[PDB]
């Protein structure tokens, strides 16, 4: 890996080489690209298109569909979306009409894969294509992005640069894991062990090694139930054993840490809820010899050689898993970077180092910050529903590996801006997307706090949250907030030998008592910025490792960034920090302001969140989290009241189910439509010829009279005699049709009989040879047969009951005579 730098370079400047050699030298290997001050939406149009299609590729090339689910190869899909693909080079106009273009490109893919791969809902093609994207992207890795400014502030600054550096998220347990992965051949969850209760998948999750059969697995739990009613006995007062053990802090009773792993795990679960410890256990019993073990025998001592993340993940996860580790010698190279929407594997998403660079005409670089991480929250949304230990391992080994180039003796902040709300109080609105569902922040904020609790023996930790969310109230930080007065406290016994952070302190006091008093109108979205700003600085200024997450770690970390960003080089060319009590009409106000607009119109942020779904470049909700007046500012620069909507519906589609936030072909339609496509215009016409002049002899399709089948005279065959199907086949082919037109006329004629019964025993020998050998090109055969080789027989059948008719009509034009 190591996969390159893209400068972005704002268009029309040209570049004295004695800068573009310093860039050589930070950036070794970089790739210039240019942007303008206006957001190219055809731009972001075209990535999302390319990347989606890809996405279907990767997913055709991972993921197995059934030879039963339909008749079609995957070069008539690859073709076909293909052509979808080619169909968008044309879409010109506005953001509008570009993102309809996308929604009917996106539709046409998931139907595609709901009818290829057989899926009982729409919903799963929908995750197919998204996850997909993901693991096609995981595979590809991900460019360092700087960006380049022309801003002077100093002698030795010209130019401004923004910059983010991807980083491994890798850590080596996983790669041993990944490996083990490969070595066994990519095994998949059996349905039996995603049906187990938590305690159950503990057991063979954890089963030691030295238990090698299932004959093996029953005596090791019958030894248990004797072990355990016999420490039922001794135990002086079980509950405040098992309640040591819910709380998981020493001292634990002595019989419990000489459990062997997997009882001992079990445990674990059970005694979180005593009163039904005992039953679960004889449960558990009676389901070992049940009717589970035909099916288990074989595999069950086989699960604990890999670890209980890798069995959680769904199918196509783990296919999708297996063909991007296929794919490399060294199992790292699969997976050096991970998009902020893949959480479910355990290392952390949209992992990177931003940092700040003066750049002058001379080609002299200075640092202006240092490095500041970023990532995707360190719990997963994904996984609130798996197993509580699944759940750490990931809160756990992400927090790790987060906190990596702090030193564990040095100050270190994790910042999360994130909103915990409770289902009592949740308003579904434009904030979170009319999500029905209850937003995982409240799951993920007590996920983050545990993980840091248990990693309190080895380094501590700062931990600060900034919410800012609209329900049935406002949610901020409040004025009293304890974090916050621990970072005051903490940061306090640093100001006598630390230059600078006495009036970082001063300020950080002032904007977080700034809540108390009202006035009727108050900036809350800049008091937040301001609050999680300073805190940075702080901890910069102090030389702390600097940490912070929102949800996905690309939209209101991104605004931090920016503002954070925008303080530092408001200091550096004006001498002093801007500060939140200032009036908008104020000269210091409005140069704050013109640096943080500057910021965001770089875009530099927002290509950083499309790296994580290509043409998703843009930023969640920038006019809630923005203050009045930089909203406004960037507004009309741009000239539009959209701007910033804009801005937030093209980071809404990074979720392909929310491309359709801001088209299915009929019952049987596609399928024809690729079934006829897929027979070609050879075969098309040969099939179109020979039922051109077997449906003209209309005499064939008529069915005998069945007197005792009718009542009324009106509904009978004599008044009725040909089939309506073949009545819609003449339709069809009374204009006069050739080559190209064919496919389109069996594609039609195909729909036709893909409506009409399967079995109607009246029909005429030729209604169904028509009907019947038609259909056969919509189904699979038995032995797998060549649609050339069908068409074959059907012309053969249908020429000879053609000859047939004919002759029999001149040999009843011989009775005239």
């Amino acid at each position: 890996m190591g996969k390159g730098i893209i400068v972005r370079v704002p268009h029309g400047i040209e570049l004295s080489s004695e800068l573009l050699s310093a860039l050589e030298v930070r950036f070794p290997g970089y790739i210039l690209e240019t942007y303008y001050q206006k957001p190219d939406y055809h731009r972001s149009f075209a990535r999302r298109v390319d990347s989606l299609h890809k996405a279907f590729y990767f997913l055709i090339d991972a993921y197995p569909f059934s030879a039963k689910n339909t008749p079609l190869t995957k070069q008539t899909l690859k073709a076909y979306v293909d052509e979808c693909k080619l169909a968008t080079t044309d879409a010109k106009g506005s953001i509008d009409d570009l993102h309809k273009e996308l929604e009917r490109f996106t539709a046409k893919l998931i139907e595609l894969i709901a009818l290829n791969w057989g899926c009982s809902e729409i919903k799963e093609a929908v995750e197919l294509l998204n996850e997909a994207e993901q693991y096609a992207l995981m595979g590809e890795g991900r460019y360092d992005l700087v960006t380049l400014l022309p801003m002077q502030l100093g002698q030795d600054v010209d130019y401004v640069l923004q910059v983010d550096e991807s980083l491994p998220p890798y850590y080596d347990q996983l790669l041993d894991e990944l490996t083990l992965i490969k070595a066994k051949k990519y095994p998949k969850t059996p349905g039996w062990l995603r049906d187990l209760e938590e305690y159950q998948h503990a057991y063979f999750c954890n089963l030691d090694q030295g238990v090698t059969s299932y004959l093996e697995v029953i005596r090791d739990f019958n030894n248990f139930l004797l072990n355990w009613a016999s420490i039922k006995k001794i135990a002086l007062s079980l509950n405040s054993d098992l309640q040591q053990i819910v709380s998981g802090s020493p001292p634990l009773p002595s019989w419990f840490n000489g459990l062997s792993v997997h009882q001992r795990e079990m445990m674990r679960i059970l005694a979180a809820d005593p009163t039904s410890l005992d039953k679960k256990l004889t449960q558990f019993k009676k389901f070992l010899t049940g009717d589970i073990k035909w099916e288990i025998w074989d595999t069950a001592t086989q699960i604990s050689s890999l670890p209980q993340w890798y069995w959680v993940l769904s199918e196509h996860q783990q296919f999708f898993l297996e063909h991007v580790l296929k794919g490399v010698d060294d199992v790292k190279d699969a997976v050096s970077f991970l998009s902020s929407r893949h959480r479910t594997l355990p290392l952390p998403a949209n992992y990177a180092a931003h940092s700040l660079l003066g750049l002058s005409e001379n080609g002299n670089m200075r640092e202006l910050s240092a490095k500041r991480y970023r990532s995707s929250h360190i719990a997963t949304r994904d996984g609130l529903n798996w197993p509580k230990a699944v759940q750490q391992r990931h809160s756990d080994s992400n927090l790790a590996k987060v906190m990596e180039y702090s030193k564990n003796d040095q100050l270190a902040i994790l910042q999360t801006l994130i909103s915990p709300i409770h289902a009592t109080e949740y308003v579904p609105n434009w904030i979170t997307d009319y999500l029905p569902t209850l937003p995982p922040d409240l799951d993920l904020y007590k996920l983050a706090r545990s993980a840091v609790e248990r990693r309190k023996e080895t380094q501590s930790i700062l931990q600060n949250n900034h919410p800012y969310n609209m329900a049935k109230r406002l949610y901020y930080t409040q004025a009293y907030d304890k974090d916050s007065q621990s970072l005051l406290v903490t940061a306090k016994k640093y100001a006598s030998f630390t230059p600078g952070l006495q009036e970082l302190l001063d300020q950080y006091q002032s904007v977080l008592e700034s809540a108390l008093g009202t006035a009727t109108i108050f900036d809350y979205a800049g008091r937040e910025l301001f609050l999680s700003s300073l805190e940075q600085l702080i901890i910069l200024t102090i030389g702390g490792h600097s940490y912070g997450s929102c949800v996905s770690g690309k939209d209101r970390k991104a605004i931090e960034l920016i503002h954070t960003d925008a303080m530092i080089l408001y200091k550096e060319c004006y001498g002093t920090w801007p500060v939140f009590d200032e009036l908008p009409d104020k000269e210091n106000r409005i140069r704050f302001v013109s640096l943080v607009a500057d910021l965001y119109m770089s875009r530099h942020q927002h290509e950083h969140a499309g790296q994580n779904a290509p043409g998703s470049e843009g930023i969640k909700t920038p006019e809630w989290y923005l203050p009045e007046d930089i909203a406004a500012e960037i507004r009309k620069r741009l000239d539009s009241e959209r701007s910033l909507k804009d801005d937030d519906r093209a980071a809404t589609d990074n979720e392909v189910k929310n491309i359709f936030i801001g088209y299915l072909l009929p019952e049987k339609k596609l399928l024809c439509r690729l079934v006829a496509r897929q027979l070609g215009e050879s075969n098309c016409t040969k099939l179109y010829d020979a039922l051109h002049s077997l449906i003209n002899e209309r005499n064939l399709f008529t069915p005998q009279e069945q007197s005792s089948r009718w009542t009324s005279s009106f509904f009978s065959s004599e008044s009725n005699p040909t089939p309506d199907g073949i009545k819609q086949i003449l339709e069809l082919m009374l204009s006069p049709s050739s080559g190209k037109d064919n496919i389109i006329r069996i594609e039609k004629i195909l729909q036709v009989v893909s409506e009409r019964p399967e079995i109607d025993g009246s029909r005429t020998e030729a209604t169904n040879s028509v009907y019947g050998r038609l259909r056969s090109f919509l189904n699979c055969s038995e032995k797998a047969t060549t649609f050339s080789e069908i068409v074959s027989t059907t012309v053969e059948e249908w020429t000879k009951l053609f000859e047939e008719s004919k002759r029999a009509h001149v040999k009843e034009f011989e009775s005239s005579h």
